[PDB]
């Protein structure tokens, strides 16, 4: 109940999913920024019996009908239950490069997503 | 075909996976280390239309029929193919914590899989 | 005049620095969490001629008259100056290991530092 | 003695250090990649008291007398010392950006440095 529903993060990105009895996650990711447009699949796993937040992590790869980025982004952090539901994370992106340029290929970063 | 097999990483970790035409990545990941025992079920996504590496990533909860240690790791990185193919990731692990904790609750590494 | 000050972050550790004209930064930092006590020398480098926020990073190394953690931490970031000057980062904690628990010898996370 | 020394990583990079007897890295950085063109001037600090390896980090702005990228990267890491001694560390790459470009200022990776 507590995850499941949606959240935005602090760029404005849309993230609506659905916790499964088995820990998983599902849903779709609407992005404000990048090389980006209209929805995109998600997938991820989290703690379902937990303790303290509840650890999760989701993947977007940045590819649907409409546009392909060639990378993926994965966000792992905790479920925080309150007045104020709230998921804090970190995330890597990480780009599809040649061998040569493979040492930059990844961006970290921290999001905050509020419950609606 | 290229992504989908037996994969292990510097550990002796073992990853096994299926990746679907759409973009799905699905599997186990049996661990050689940390609060383990025995095998947890992976969900990630991959870039199913490359242009040069493969952009990917998947998350793995740490909760199974026999253990749970209320932590998620999410892998993130690309799939390089030839004679000897890699996977080269850096990951993320966070720990559910309390408030107080948390500023300390999520590790970083790197991980690199191959099929020997 | 910008970089240099006094700095606070949100776990009320306190930073006190000087940016001298080559592009070296000295000062000492005053810890709120950890296995901490008393002030630690920092030293680091920022750019000294800007073009967009500033770049720079730092080093403490947990080790002073009173304790040592035998731990180091780095922050990369930039500063922002105008009403309301901030420098935000990126952080990683390094803990000295064996061998067989390096792969989680290394915690991230994000702070943000307001002048005053 | 142990630390002091020319290393070299996995790029062909040079790092050039001393380890001062109170816990400080002097030194000078020569980069085989990125927007590079001569030496720059590395600080840093380092556990003077270890108790397994040795806990240190150091930072490097990219700018020197012929360009300026407007950035720099602080590695976070252990020395291991021993017959074929080594440095691993995780990096954080900061470029000075503006406001609307800060999510993506930040890239993380990791390099090994040896003797060799
Ligand atoms: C659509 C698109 C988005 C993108 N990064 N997105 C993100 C990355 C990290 C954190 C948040 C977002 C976010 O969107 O909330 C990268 C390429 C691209 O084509
Ligand atoms: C079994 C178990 C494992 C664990 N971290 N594992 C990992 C973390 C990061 C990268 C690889 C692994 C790896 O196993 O390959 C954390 C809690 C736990 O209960
Ligand atoms: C005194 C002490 C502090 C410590 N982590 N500090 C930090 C780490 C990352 C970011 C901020 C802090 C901060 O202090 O603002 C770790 C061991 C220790 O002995
Ligand atoms: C010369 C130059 C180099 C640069 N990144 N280098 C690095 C970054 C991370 C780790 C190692 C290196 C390394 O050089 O070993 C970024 C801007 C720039 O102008």
């Amino acid at each position: 109940a507590g995850i499941t529903g949606t959240w935005y993060n602090q760029l404005g990105s849309t993230f609506i999913v659905t916790a499964g009895a088995d820990g998983a996650l599902t849903g779709t990711y609407e992005s404000a920024v990048g090389n980006a447009e209209s929805r995109y699949v998600l997938t991820g796993r989290y703690d379902s019996a937990p303790a303290s937040g509840t650890a999760l992590g989701w993947t977007v790869a940045w590819k649907n009908n409409y546009r392909n980025a060639h990378s993926a982004t994965t966000w792992s952090g905790q479920y925080v239950g309150g007045a104020e539901a709230r998921i804090n994370t970190q995330w890597l992106l990480t780009s599809g490069t040649t061998e040569a340029n493979a040492w930059k290929s990844t961006l970290v970063g921290h999001d905050t997503f509020t419950k609606v």
